[PDB]
């Protein structure tokens, strides 16, 4: 088939059924039940995670990444400074297209920079606050303008600019290392859609296209982040990455939102957490094919 094709066939499927709360609620625990078996079958180690050299360097115990695709370190390499709680996680054409990680530690600050340095990062994505529910979730690893540089090791982090829009900021960076100056762009949701809103979906499109105007292509990886680095990670990360095939027409005809999460979460453990994040992925694929079908349609006018 061709891509109007197999987008209208996806399209007319889901208006002629609608999904229900309880068919996401089997779809997603499916998912889950094949962890289970993953994890019996030990199919995806995270001994490297486990050490007690790594241990302190996790935020949260029950989620580590596995060692097949974890983030290895090599930057100013101690013995376990190689590690660090991130996953590269495949693009539509190649690996290495995400780095799906937690937000730091102010123990494991200097980690962060080291990774985004040693692979190039031009882009960060966090998707939390620095609190959330009283807690904190995330340390400061960034620079805000007004405050000069801020020092992680080697590491100097200045904010030269810092664009506000309605539910995420853009700021962009100047990162210095050895006498060299990069510049990265942090884009920071302090927002999330609500389950309650269809229309709530609309921010978290708005997200991406910048990122993406940013950086079109998978030159480097993009870094995305929330606390447990899993979760909005794996949203953003899913709705990308299906985005990517339809501006390039290669939607693989047996394509499904079910396959997709469950490709993504054998790169991280729970990569997309919860049925509700689960759902906002379908609504906000859903969101996509109609807005490729309509750019389909305009070209097809010649
Ligand atoms: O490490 C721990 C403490 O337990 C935990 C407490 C909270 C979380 C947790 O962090 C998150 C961070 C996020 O950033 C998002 C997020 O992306 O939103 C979701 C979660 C999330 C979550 C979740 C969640 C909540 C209810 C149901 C389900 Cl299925 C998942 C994870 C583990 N225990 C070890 C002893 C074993």
């Amino acid at each position: 088939m061709d891509q109007r094709e197999i987008l209208q066939k996806f399209l007319d499927e889901a208006q002629s059924k609608k999904i229900t709360k309880e068919e996401f609620a089997n779809e997603f625990l499916k998912l889950k039940r094949q962890s289970t078996k993953y994890k019996a079958d030990k199919t995806y180690p995270t001994t490297v995670a486990e050490k007690p050299k790594n241990i302190k360097k996790n935020r949260y115990k029950d989620i580590l990444p596995y060692d097949y695709s974890r983030v290895e370190l090599s930057l100013i390499t101690d013995e376990d400074s190689s590690y660090i709680n991130a996953n590269f996680i495949k693009g539509v054409y190649g690996p290495k297209a995400y780095i799906a990680t937690q937000g730091p530690l102010s123990t494991t600050l200097l980690d962060f920079w080291r990774m985004i340095w040693e692979y190039s990062v031009l882009i960060i994505v966090m998707a939390c606050m620095e609190y959330e529910m009283g807690k904190k979730k995330c340390e400061r690893y960034w620079a805000e303008p007004g405050e000069m540089q801020l020092e992680f090791g080697p590491f100097s982090v200045s904010c030269e600019a810092e664009k506000r829009k309605s539910d995420y900021i853009i700021r962009t960076l100047k990162v210095k290392f050895n006498s060299e100056t990069r510049t990265i762009y942090q884009f920071h949701y302090k927002n999330w859609p609500d389950h309650d809103v269809p229309s709530s979906i609309d921010p978290i499109l708005e997200l991406i296209w910048d990122v993406r105007c940013y950086q079109e292509d998978d030159s480097v990886p993009i870094c995305i982040h929330c606390s447990a680095g899993c979760g909005r990670t794996g949203v953003i990360c899913a709705i990308d990455y299906t985005w990517m095939l339809l501006k390039d027409g290669i939607i693989p005809e047996n394509f499904s939102v079910f396959s997709l999460i469950r490709e993504m979460r054998t790169q991280r453990p729970s990569l997309v957490q919860t049925q509700e994040q689960y759902e906002l992925v379908y609504n906000a694929v859903l969101e996509l094919f109609k807005r490729q079908m309509d750019v389909i349609r305009d070209k097809h006018s010649g």
